[PDB]
């Protein structure tokens, strides 16, 4: 199975900076849960705004530079290397590789941040004549948690 992994807002937005715009443990738990024994695959600058390797998981970066090589991550230097990779692959960002791949993914594990946030990054414009909602779940407002957010899984049609 190949998916996008993805949190944005109400506009699409998915970074600023180099960074999430907002701070949300329960989607970052989600990912875990999601990705946790299978396989992400980022861009090079994803990966650097992370900083390290997820751990109990493959990291596969992708890369134009033949001098990457970092402990713990997989490089690849094309897209159609990402197609080789076997189990349960989450194209995990960011725009451009989301870019590339929304039109080639199986499914979509999508967080909807129900706010408007600054951004210098974007998700892709995608419609839901293309995708059915197979789960729609809210998330759980609280303390750690505290702008409202919705956990999709689409599938396309
Ligand atoms: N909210 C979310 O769910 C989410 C998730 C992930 C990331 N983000 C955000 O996304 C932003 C970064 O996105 P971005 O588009 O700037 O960067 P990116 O997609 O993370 O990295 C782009 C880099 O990936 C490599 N690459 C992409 N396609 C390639 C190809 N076909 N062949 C070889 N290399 C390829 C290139 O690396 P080289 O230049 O080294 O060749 C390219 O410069 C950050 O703000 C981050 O916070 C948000
Ligand atoms: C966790 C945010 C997120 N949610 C969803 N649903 N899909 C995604 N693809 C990303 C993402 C991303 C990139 C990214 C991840 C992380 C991150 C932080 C913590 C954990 C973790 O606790 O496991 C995982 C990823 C940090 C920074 C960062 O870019 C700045």
């Amino acid at each position: 199975t190949l998916s996008i992994l993805v949190a944005h807002d109400l506009q699409r937005v998915i970074g600023f900076e180099n960074q999430l715009p907002w701070h949300l443990p329960n989607d970052l738990k989600n990912v875990k849960k999601l990705s946790t024994g299978h396989t992400l695959v980022m861009g090079r600058k994803t990966f650097e705004s992370i900083g390290k390797p997820l751990p109990n998981r493959r990291n596969v970066v992708l890369t134009s530079d033949t001098s990457f090589n970092v402990e713990g991550v997989d490089v690849i230097h094309s897209i159609e290397d990402i197609y080789q990779l076997p189990g349960h692959v989450f194209i995990f960002g960011g725009q451009t590789l989301f870019e590339e791949m929304i039109d080639k993914v199986d499914d979509m594990y999508i967080t909807v941040i129900e706010g408007k946030f600054r951004g210098d990054t974007f998700f892709p414009p995608y419609t839901f004549e293309d995708w059915e909602v197979a789960s729609s779940v809210e998330g759980k407002l609280d303390e750690k948690n505290t702008i409202p957010h919705t956990f999709l899984h689409l599938i396309r049609k």
